[PDB]
Formats: structure tokens, sequence, C-alpha cells
């Protein structure tokens, strides 16, 4: 697409003045998207790429095009598209945060655990002391859906919310990989994510281009048929 930039195996698309989407491919060639946020004098990353080499490519692109230190990364669940690059984040000295449940499931899912655990209230909001100096990232656990551990992130100051692999696009035909999914609670979880970030108009997700809020309602409608 016009305006996109390629660095090695990675493609970046600016979504807002201080937000970019990172896309990595794993062989057909499957795309996974995460986010890069410029918060003042530092950078925040949401999700790794599929692999350590791909994740290092994100870090080098950030140094070349943004030239600000990467303070921390939040990863959205314990699967390869979201945490495959944890060793690269650790080698680069980036503090890593995941849901505690993602850190618990990580060895069983073949992932490396993050250095810190985020915990959540009954209402899905992160307990603030487990998310120190997160700037505009607002972390919400919507309930089990794509996986039991899936978390979501709002970028405060923007129109952007990230559903990760929980949300799928509004023309989708399936919910994608349901092997570790909670079929009963998925619809409610997708709706809870839309309610958490009621004013977000750009919904970014792992396996499609950014969509409108129609991705949330469409994903919930498809999920209703699993219960
Ligand atoms: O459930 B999801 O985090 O969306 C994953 C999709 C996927 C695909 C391959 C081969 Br292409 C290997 C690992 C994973 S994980
Ligand atoms: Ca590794
Ligand atoms: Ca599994
Ligand atoms: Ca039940
Ligand atoms: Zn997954
Ligand atoms: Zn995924």
């Amino acid at each position: 697409e016009t305006g996109d930039q390629r660095f090695g195996d990675l493609v970046f698309r600016q979504l807002a003045p201080n937000v970019w989407q990172h896309t990595s491919y794993l062989d057909g060639a499957v795309a996974s998207n995460g986010l890069i946020v410029r918060d003042g004098g530092r950078v925040l990353v949401v999700d790794t790429a599929w692999t350590d080499d791909q994740t290092a490519q994100i870090l080098n692109w950030i140094k070349q095009e943004i030239n600000l230190p990467v303070a921390l990364a939040v990863v959205t669940h314990a699967h390869q598209d979201k945490m495959g690059g944890m060793d690269a984040l650790h080698a680069a000295g980036i503090a890593t945060y995941a849901n505690a449940l993602s850190n618990q499931l990580a060895p069983q899912e073949g992932m490396v655990a993050a250095q810190h655990s985020l915990t959540f209230a009954a209402n899905g909001w992160v307990e603030p002391a487990t998310a120190p100096n997160f700037g505009p990232l607002k972390v919400f656990y919507p309930g089990p859906g794509h996986t039991s551990d899936n978390i979501t992130v709002g970028i405060d100051g923007t129109d952007i919310a990230f559903g990760g692999c929980l949300i799928k696009d509004s023309k989708a035909k399936s919910l994608g990989n349901l092997g570790d999914a909670d079929t009963e609670h998925y619809a409610a979880s997708a709706r809870a994510f839309g309610a958490a970030f009621p004013k977000a108009s750009m919904i970014v997700m792992s396996h499609s281009a950014p969509d409108s809020r129609a991705a949330i309602t469409h994903t919930a409608r498809m999920a209703d048929k699993l219960r």
C-alpha cells in the first residue's frame, strides 16, 4: 500500500501521528499485526512478531525511523504471533508485560514468559500497580475468547483500540484459530472489549487491516453461533 514502509521482513503503516502498525509474516504467508506507540520521549510496543529475528527488525526500524528508546512492551496472549519474539525483547533490554495467566500458560504454549505480570479486576481493567508508567496504554482483559488469557489495549488520546486475535474484521467468515478458544464466553468477551473503549473508531486486530467498530459487533455476531 502507498505510505507503508518495509524493513527486512516487516511492514509498518502509520495509523496516527504517534501510532504505527507492525506486520510480520510466517509461512501461505500469514500476517500478524501489533502496534508501536511514541509516548513523548520513548516508545511502547504491543505484541512481538512471529519470531525473534522479526522482532529485532521491529526494534531496528524504530531506532532508524523514530530514534527513541523502547521503554516497554505489552504482549496480548501466549501464542507465537504475539510472544514468539520475547527473547529478542529481553536481549534488547526492553521490559516485558503480559497477563499473569499468559505467563503461567507460556511454557505449556512453547513461549518465553514476560518479565512482569499484569493482573485484572472483576471489571477487566488492569490493576494499576501491575502496569507502572504505561503512559497512554490502557489495558483491558475482556474475558476468555480467542484464548483464556487474551488481553486488549486502548491508546488514550487517540481513536485507536487493539483487539489482537480476539477481534476479527467485519467481512470475516470465521473466528480463525479456535483450538484454544472459549466458545461459550467469546461473544461476551468481544462485546466487553467494545464497551471498554466505547469511543474508539479505529479497531486494530492481529489478522486483518484496521477496521471500524463494525469488526467488534461482527465478531460478536459470529461468536454468538458457537455457544
Ligand atoms: O491462535 B493465534 O495466536 O492467532 C496463532 C495462529 C498460528 C499459525 C501458525 C502456522 Br502458520 C503457528 C502458530 C500460530 S498461533
Ligand atoms: Ca526464542
Ligand atoms: Ca495451545
Ligand atoms: Ca457455562
Ligand atoms: Zn492466539
Ligand atoms: Zn493470531
